[PDB]
DNA sequence: GACATGATGCCT
DNA sequence: GGCAATCATGTCA
């Protein structure tokens, strides 16, 4: 029902696998042409379809009943989950050659920080599809089915995962001191102490996101990328990036990315899809 | 089974 | 640089 458009060249088929790794079950399904998954607006609940159009550089957005009072948050978040708001002829002018293989290469954004927390909390460690199965099995365990759509199952809320058992979601397959991050993360977000937006100070937000428990440099640097869709932070201390950067240790990865000002972030995407890439001795 | 390795957090 | 960490895989006695 409701169209939003794109600034061509838009890889689809890379962001659309990019999200289909990580799809947990029962909450998203991924498929070529479309992206669908649960989706809660406060006490609004529904299904949301994103079905693209190459053709006309358009995004049909689709809703059910139950999120129809609040389809402009759901637009809202369906545009950053995408990165709709991306400028294509600037960030390539900027990124030289390290784009030019991927063009339409888009920030992958979530469509609730709370849930990309979590999402960042068990994405340590593991591969994407053990974390994959982490997260679904923690959503199994704390979701809420949907009413009029039973194959779909909301993801866990923060009300509920503040109220879990530590050993109980230890018992899933991970470590305790990963489930009592998850409890602290959602007690910040009912609080509000969890900022669910950008914030002006990136930097100074991140450092604090690192004072809670179970959350370290490369978990805040994520959540900022995908939480917050921030455009200008990289990864150094993450495992693939170690492996791109031969030799180099994190602080020097540092420096060497911030060649890449101001969209280091775009920069992380595209190294981490490079297979052979490696830096241009210095 | 005792290890050790593959895929971050946090302390000294 | 080391200790803690979970599941999955691969040695070795
Ligand atoms: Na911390």
């Amino acid at each position: 029902m409701y169209t939003l458009n794109w600034q061509p060249p838009y890889d689809w088929s890379w962001m659309l696998g990019f999200l289909a790794a990580r799809a947990v079950s029962s909450v998203e399904t991924v498929a070529d042409s479309y992206y669908a998954r649960s989706l809660a607006v406060g006490e609004y609940r529904g299904v949301v379809t994103a079905i693209p159009d190459i053709a006309r550089h358009t995004l049909h957005i689709n809703l059910s009943a139950g999120l129809e009072p609040v389809a402009a948050e759901c637009l809202a978040k369906m545009s950053r989950l995408f990165d709709l708001q991306c400028n294509p002829q600037i960030v390539n002018g900027a990124l030289g050659r390290l784009g030019a293989a991927r063009p339409g290469l888009r920030l992958p954004g979530c469509v609730d920080a709370f849930e990309q927390g979590v999402r960042a909390i068990l994405g340590q460690l593991v591969s994407v599809a053990m974390a994959a199965k982490l997260t679904a099995r923690v959503a199994q365990l704390y979701g809420e089915r949907l009413d009029d759509f039973p194959e779909y199952i909301c993801f866990p809320t923060p009300q509920r995962l503040a109220a879990a058992d530590p050993q109980a979601l230890k018992a899933l397959g991970m470590p305790l001191k990963r489930a009592e991050a998850l409890i602290h993360l959602a007690n910040a977000a009912l609080e509000g102490t969890l900022p669910m937006t950008i914030p002006g100070d990136v930097e100074q937000a991140m450092k604090t996101l690192q004072t809670f428990p179970g959350i370290g440099r490369w978990t805040a640097n994520y959540f900022a990328l995908r939480g917050w869709q921030a455009k200008d932070v990289f990864l150094p201390d993450d495992y693939l990036i170690k492996q791109r950067f031969p030799g180099m240790t994190p602080a020097q990865i540092r420096r060497y990315a911030e060649r890449w000002k101001p969209w280091r972030s775009y920069a992380l995407l595209h190294i981490w899809y490079t297979e052979g890439w490696q830096p241009d001795e210095a």
